[PDB]
């Protein structure tokens, strides 16, 4: 019942190696069930997830089943859900929530996170579009939206609360809101040894928020979500030959990379040997110098811009960081 | 319930944060018993305690304690001993454990660590001296002595089993000793800003050996074990000026520094002011360039040399490292 994890600023406590749950349109459901059993099996305590992956059927099933047999205790499973940007206005941020929970069955979430900054018109349809295809952005005050998931958080629905794809003005925003009661604990974003985000992670370290790295191994890289021209991480050549020399994995390293500098790292498989391989982080360390190799790798790559949603003002990208 | 543990090379975990029992001989075991409990109170779930502190009785008792009043299970303590170097003899290690647990009146340490490398004569006198004054140092091939702390371990008195005050030469020999069963979880040696061991760091890191610092406060700066005309790391004013910035203390701005190096921080107080304080050091994070900082001041300031052990061949801070 032990096992490696970092103290939030609202107390809270979240392992600091995550499962993720997102896999592509091509893939049936039924797969997020099998993995999620295999990953808490092979000893992940953090289980990642959201309303737009359209899984949490499955992912709840998931851990319903690893606790009623006995495997593991509900307080043993750090489960998070994201709240879709259909949903930003205030009044619809606790019915996404309460909507979620009644897909996953479970009676609250470790953490609640804003899945993204862009708000989108209300209604069934994640990505809602006019006649002539256009997204349809609709305007709303996140700061209200956050007061939303403030009282979520009151309301015991939700642990704790964090973002997703912030920038350093959006954070900012949020933390000098008048009146604000609880900082977000985490901020959810891509982050691998192509683009460690240091800027960003200092400031996230200087609030006491934790940055959790999604994308950490190189993304899925699929389109139109992500460039297949982008370079490919696991087969970088510092990676493999650390692998060769630590006999380990290039994803092992790039997982072991981001412990060491602080951060909480996700990493997604559905493939039974590697979901059991990644947990093989925490049996070795990197030494300064090794760390310092793979800080040397940083090259400005995002792989996912998620530009579908830029044009209006909360775009998280365009700024430097 | 939840705290933050690393993973150690034999399955177990190891709290990051332990608390400090050695105190001055012009001091009461009292205090000893009071204080422990105090930590055990403050959060602290990794007690660090020794034969020769001659301390076990009263800290068995404060454990012990706690336990009976339901405020901690034991499982959730992690405590220390080591064998002391009047009993390095083979036949003589499971005895000095037994020892340690009657007067703790528990069942098993879950960490017993070679306290020093140099052995001395066996006898109740913990350093024995000759007619002119000097040690009278006993001769005893340490690859046996490990020999019988796997023992110890095999016959589950001692959950994990380690090392402490061990240089690169001495792990070595450890490391590569023919027939080893369990590799030491961990070197405890003296690790602050003035003296932050990068090199043996870096080494135990690439065996998976988790360094733990002791004195990482500047030390009791008690004499003749420390010279008293010994730079003052609590006054550093690069420390002091963190601290300010950060509103905490330099002790703290210490504590955070190892943690966040991957290094797992012991801190003896007993007051119980200081006791609580020393908890804090999971509330905040420092920043890469604040860690340069802390980096920069490093200068090759050993406090506790334990120089009148110099002269045998296991004395281990006469190599770099
Ligand atoms: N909040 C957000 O905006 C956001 C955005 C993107 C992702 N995420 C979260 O982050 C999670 C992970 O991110 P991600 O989906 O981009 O992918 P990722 O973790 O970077 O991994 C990408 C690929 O790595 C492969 N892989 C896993 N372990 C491996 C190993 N040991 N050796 C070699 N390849 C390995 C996987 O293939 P196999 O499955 O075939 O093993 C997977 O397709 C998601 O599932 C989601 O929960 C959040
Ligand atoms: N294996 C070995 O060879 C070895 C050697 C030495 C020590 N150790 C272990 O390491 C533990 C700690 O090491 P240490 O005794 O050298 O001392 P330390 O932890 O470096 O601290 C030295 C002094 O710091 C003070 N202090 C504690 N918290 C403070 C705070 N928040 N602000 C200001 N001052 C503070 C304490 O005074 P107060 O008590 O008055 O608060 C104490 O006398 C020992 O008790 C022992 O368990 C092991
Ligand atoms: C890529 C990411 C997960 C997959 C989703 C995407 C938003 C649009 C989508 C709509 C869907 O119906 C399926 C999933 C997905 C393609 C998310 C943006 C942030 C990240 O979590
Ligand atoms: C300084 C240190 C802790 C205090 C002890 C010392 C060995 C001699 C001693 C004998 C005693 O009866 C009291 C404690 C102490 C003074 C230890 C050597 C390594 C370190 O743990």
């Amino acid at each position: 019942s032990k096992y490696q994890c970092v103290k939030l600023n609202d107390g809270h406590f979240m392992p600091v190696l995550g499962f993720g749950t997102a896999a592509p349109a091509e893939v049936p459901k039924s797969k997020a069930l099998e993995a999620v059993k295999l990953a808490i099996e092979a000893g992940f305590h953090h289980i990642d997830s959201a309303h737009v992956y359209n899984n949490e059927e499955q992912v709840g099933l998931a851990i319903r089943s690893k606790i009623a047999d006995g495997s593991v205790k509900r307080e043993d499973i750090f489960y998070t859900s994201k709240l879709w940007s259909n949903s930003h206005r205030p009044e619809l941020v606790r019915p996404a929530l309460e909507r979620s929970l009644k897909n996953l069955q479970l009676d609250y979430v470790d953490l609640y996170l804003i899945h993204f900054p862009v708000s989108v018109k209300p209604g069934e349809e994640v990505i809602p579009k006019d006649e002539n295809g256009k997204i349809l952005f609709d305007t709303v005050d996140l700061c209200a939206t956050w007061e939303a998931m403030e009282k979520c958080k009151d309301a015991g629905l939700a642990k704790s609360i964090g973002v997703s794809n912030f920038n350093h003005r959006l954070l900012e925003m949020i933390l000098n809101k008048p009146g604000l009661k609880y900082k977000p604990v985490c901020n959810q974003v891509e982050c691998h040894p192509y683009f460690n985000q240091r800027k960003l992670l200092d400031f996230c370290k200087s609030k006491d928020i934790v940055l959790v790295a999604y994308s950490a191994l190189g993304s899925h890289r699929e389109e139109p979500w992500v460039d297949p021209n982008s370079p490919v991480l696991l087969e970088d050549p510092v990676l493999c030959a650390l692998a060769k020399k630590h006999k380990r994995t290039p994803a092992l390293i790039a997982l072991r990379y981001q412990l060491q500098r602080g951060v909480v790292v996700l990493a997604k498989s559905y493939n039974e040997q590697r979901i059991r391989q990644n947990v093989q982080v925490f049996e070795f360390q990197l030494t300064s110098e090794e760390m310092k190799a793979i800080d040397g790798l940083n090259r400005n790559v995002r792989y996912l811009t998620l530009d579908i949603f830029a044009g209006p003002p909360n775009y998280p990208f365009s700024d430097e960081y």
